[PDB]
């Protein structure tokens, strides 16, 4: 019984199966909600994560993990209502997601005192709830490895350390982020199999994130439908020529989907091809139809989407 | 019924009466509240600020301004709580506190979309209630005027020429942002008369303080008990200074006291005369007691306390 679920009994990881490794029943600026509830419609949110969710189950997902944390509005209580309404498996995790600095709260605050928050969420549970995390989110971005990042990705190798539990990432495709990620969490004794670098997918340098996939981690072509970071087809591309290359064994494929997202996110950019419709089943629709017409065997689907998962969370 | 009350009906300026303008009920980061409630006890919060409001009250003051906001954990329904159980009157406001940049939410939004949440608050109530927002807090600090710091200034200067609601800030007293805001607000329209300029009781320099004095603001002689940023003894010699040199109409003196607050602030400093207690008092145990036995009679404490205060708010 490895892996903590929001709403049901702990299961162990070899019945994870087909599992989508990165999507967000609901993302929010936790100040941004709290100061100005006006502009936010829970029931919408709920009505759409639900949604989103049985489209996902019809196709075959067992399990959704999911990495809204702190800095992007995670709400155990609304992850279970959607649990309940769906019989989907779903596994939440603790973290904090920044670019630069911390909240003023940590000042004066150790590495220790954060590692502690998150063990708190993975051996007591979530905002005083028994649904406990199953993995650590960290992130950085275009600021780099900035002092207070470098205090996160530190806690949660220390939370590694502990509960055993793995490590996912938002890390910026072009600025060498992840690999720096990956670099400190292992200095600090992780598992390099304990790691998901995040986002390599919005690049098609294939020696980046093969360098990546070779020092032991995880890579995430996880962002599937975000045009403004990689075409589909450009992503279909570099997903095909991985797997070619033999890198199955390292491949986590999601769309980062955020059912509900406050971010402002308007700019509108429109190319020859209808733009792909962005959710948690383009996968379904566009990527692995497109992989299996080029020769992509059923072995090679399991790996990715059941055996990897599998392993991360073993 | 010019000024909006929590818990109240609003009152016209002329009957605020003895003022604290800058005294916060509760402060805590959104974000880490949300995410780890464990750290928090609201029944001990609220027992304190009860305590400290009576405490003031038991010396005579009629009002307390209270700029929490966004960035601060402002909470209109502890606020009011607190309301119900001393009788105070409690000036809310709205408003953005950041040093650096915006929430994510504020990806891709104008200065427009910001003072609209600013007005929602003033004209239709703050977090779902009919608690109306009295006045904008904006703030600046170390890394100076940022692009987002920026915005939320003159977001805050077109919320005021829409309500005419004035506008407090917080500044950093060694780097010339509280000159900054004031003059970034009168170019935008801002009447100078409309602003306090936080904090800059922080330093002893004379000369910068008179400047923004001189410009037409108040100067905010606010953080009275916090010796890591001024000693009370220096702070009381800078007000007396300022006293004798004509600038009473300028003045406003207040406490920055946070009932509860959830920072680290964790480095102790031990001088030869012992620590004055910091609290929302200090100022009739210490400062008010140092002045009058140096000469300054009753009417400069009340040009400080009720005519600067009914000013501002007029
Ligand atoms: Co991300
Ligand atoms: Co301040
Ligand atoms: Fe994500
Ligand atoms: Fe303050």
């Amino acid at each position: 019984m490895r892996i903590p679920l929001v709403g049901k009994d702990s299961i162990e990881s070899k019945d994870i199966g087909f599992t989508l490794i990165h999507e967000h029943l609901r993302g929010f600026s936790e100040a941004v909600r709290q100061q100005w509830p006006h502009l936010y419609n829970e029931d919408e949110e709920f009505r759409n994560a639900v949604n989103e969710v049985k489209r996902a189950m019809q196709f075959g997902v067992k399990t959704i993990v999911d990495p809204t944390v702190m800095g992007l509005g995670r709400d155990i209580r609304f992850m279970e209502k959607v649990v309940k309404a769906t019989g989907i498996n779903l596994v939440a995790g603790t973290g904090i997601y920044i670019y630069i600095d911390l909240p003023f709260y940590f000042l004066n605050r150790s590495i220790d005192e954060i590692a502690d928050l998150f063990i708190h969420d993975i051996k007591e549970g979530i905002q005083g709830t028994l649904n406990k995390a199953g993995f650590v989110k960290i992130a950085a971005d275009e600021p780099g490895i900035t002092k207070d990042v470098e205090k996160v990705i530190k806690a949660a190798a220390i939370a590694n350390k502990e509960t055993k539990v793995p490590i996912i990432t938002h890390s910026n495709a072009h600025n060498n982020t992840g690999l720096e990620q990956q670099r400190i969490l292992t200095e600090e004794g992780v598992d390099p199999g304990k790691i998901l670098i995040g986002h390599l997918g919005d690049t098609d340098n294939i020696d980046y994130i093969k360098k990546i996939a070779d020092k032991g981690s995880f890579i995430g072509l996880d962002r599937y439908g975000l045009d403004l970071f990689l075409p589909v087809d450009k992503r279909n591309e570099t997903t095909l020529r991985l797997i070619k290359d033999g890198y199955s064994d390292k491949i986590m494929i999601s769309h980062d989907y955020c059912c509900t997202i406050d971010w402002g996110t308007a700019k509108p950019e429109y190319k020859p091809k209808l733009a792909p419709r962005w959710s948690t089943t383009l996968i379904f629709e566009d990527t692995i139809p497109f992989l299996k017409r080029n020769g992509v065997n059923e072995e090679v689907i399991a790996t990715i989407f059941k055996e990897n998962p599998k392993k991360f969370f073993s």
